[PDB]
């Protein structure tokens, strides 16, 4: 009858708290946690935390005001150390840190980091401790700096060799790999890789995630210039399943690529605004990209003539001239392009390679 009436009400307060969540009233559910604090303490410390974790992870998802949700915790974070209650409000705290990283609090998002670590790195079940490092990769690259991402990422890759992760884990450790060496775009190649491994742990797990590092997987094969593989990458049994609009944005991009279009890809990156520009990590290489189809389509121009008026390869790219005499010697100055430019008549010479 005790051992039971406890478990039914252990159930009875996150059905309530999974309610106020659902016809969203942030008051009563900051309310439920301060009011079933007293009966945590008729169950296991273990048990407690299980419940605490899920309800703030209920406050958390419910658009309730970055400020009263930070404050929340740092509530129940104090709560939990003025009960001495360590293993949960250093879960707490990790929680905390991961909703300074999705808000942008950056700079407190690591001065949190850098105290949470001391206490983690003293201790057994490292699991935790990648948590952290982790985040603490996530949020530096975030910040720009990138040595110190990627310093803190080989911490928690080490970590997680004594132990044996979860997929979810895993695959986020991948999906940073992958995000850290594509980010100097300095090695797309084994970026690669690691958003295959990335991909190949989240599939049927979290798809989400799956989908994202496929993305990935299409963005390094296009940043190669690799993108005819990108058919045969989708077209593969597994990929297939993973329809949407994501996909179809990277298949117009590498379309635009093999077409060597410029006015394609102006036309893809406005059609799928939401699945390039404002993807993170995907607007952080468009601005090289653009260069790249700039290039290829003023190569695609230039190709038939031995000797071409500049005025016309502007036409046929329609840009200002101005413009696309500095870039075409710009080509010729970076050895990207074989030829000579005569600025008096306004003619480009094109050498045989
Ligand atoms: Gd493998
Ligand atoms: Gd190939
Ligand atoms: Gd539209
Ligand atoms: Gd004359």
């Amino acid at each position: 009858n005790d051992e039971e009436r406890i478990r039914i009400k252990e159930q009875g307060i996150l059905q309530q708290g999974e309610l106020y969540k659902q016809e969203g009233k942030a008051k009563e559910l900051a309310d439920l946690i301060k009011v079933t604090r007293p009966f945590l303490s008729s169950i296991s410390k273990a048990k407690a935390a299980k419940l605490v974790r899920s309800l703030v992870d209920m406050f958390l998802d419910m658009d309730a005001g970055t400020g009263i949700e930070v404050q929340l915790c740092k509530d129940c974070i104090e709560w939990a150390k003025q009960e001495k209650r360590t293993f949960l409000r250093q879960s707490l705290e990790a929680r905390l840190i991961a909703l300074y990283f999705d808000t942008a609090l950056y700079t407190e998002a690591l001065a949190l980091g850098a105290q949470l670590l001391r206490e983690l790195k003293k201790l057994d079940d490292k699991n935790l401790l990648v948590e952290v490092q982790l985040l603490e990769s996530k949020t530096y690259h975030a910040l720009s700096n990138l040595p110190k991402a990627r310093a803190a990422l080989t911490s928690a890759r080490t970590t997680a060799n004594a132990i044996y992760c979860p997929p979810k884990v895993q695959g986020a450790l991948d999906l940073q790999s992958g995000i850290l060496h594509a980010a100097d775009e300095r090695d797309f190649k084994t970026a690669f890789s690691y958003f295959y491994e990335a991909f190949e742990g989240f599939d049927s797990v979290d798809s989400v995630k799956a989908l994202t590092s496929l993305k990935y997987m299409l963005l390094c094969k296009i940043m190669l210039g690799q993108s005819d593989d990108v058919n045969q990458l989708v077209s593969g049994k597994l990929a297939i399943t993973y329809s949407g609009r994501d996909i179809d944005a990277m298949k117009s991009v590498a379309e635009a690529s093999h077409k060597r279009s410029l006015a394609d890809f102006q036309a893809a990156l406005k059609e799928y605004k939401k699945e390039l520009a404002e993807d993170v990590i995907v607007q952080a290489h468009l601005g090289t990209l653009y260069d790249t189809m700039l290039e290829q389509n003023l190569c695609r121009i230039i190709e038939p003539y031995s000797r071409v008026q500049v005025a016309h390869v502007a036409e046929s790219i329609q840009l200002p001239m101005p413009q696309v005499e500095k870039k075409l010697s710009q080509m010729i100055l970076d050895k990207k392009f074989s030829g000579i430019l005569d600025q008096g008549e306004g003619v480009l010479i094109v050498f045989e390679e």
